[PDB]
């Protein structure tokens, strides 16, 4: 959503339960058209950021099918707001956010993911 | 305190405000007698762990005056509970906990610090 209501933050906007064997979970976001991606915004659960992801690895796909890793996973444990800027703006149509298991929590709690950038004529 | 009331966690049990120039703040705990220290317990603000310390460096002093660093500072950002066990129990009379500035917070919030160990005849 463009702006969900963030005033009370009861439990979480979105929650994920982790199996003991797995540590990474991937959120694949498919855009209707390729955009000039510039910066990713990830907002964890602000009321209880124990469920904030330890590290996040972004992936971009210009054709929307070929997942390709972005950078090494930046550690966001203890961060109230995740801003992954790109020095080089990338033409991407699909974005895979692979979130790592938190340091001492088996659940992931997120509030809002933004996909900031431009278009070809915007 | 042995057990402070942790049921609501309104603001914090203890809070620290960070100057822009400094990044480390030291809590020096002086015991009346030297004890066989075994493990440190640090509880951050459980309701809002944005103020949890990014990294903590412990220091022990057997004579109580000569501060001497323990290990490299363990990163506790995103940890609801900090348990620094010692494989070698150390005879310590003073314990200096040097807490680092959080990743995106200018305040530190702690709830309870425990100093676990034995005595000479206990």
């Amino acid at each position: 959503q463009a702006t969900p209501p963030h005033r009370r933050a009861r439990s979480a906007a979105w929650s994920y339960i982790f199996l003991p064997e797995e540590a990474w979970c991937d959120l694949t976001i498919h855009l209707p058209a390729a955009v000039l991606l510039k910066e990713i915004h990830i907002q964890p659960h602000l009321a209880s950021l124990a469920t904030c992801p330890s590290s996040v690895s972004v992936e971009v796909s210009a054709d929307g099918v070929n997942m390709l890793p972005l950078s090494t996973p930046v550690v966001t444990s203890g961060l109230t707001y995740i801003k992954i800027q790109l020095v080089k703006a990338e033409v991407a149509s699909a974005v895979c956010l692979r979130l790592h298991r938190p340091r001492d929590a088996s659940t992931l709690g997120l509030s809002q993911i933004k996909l900031l950038g431009l278009t070809a004529f915007g």
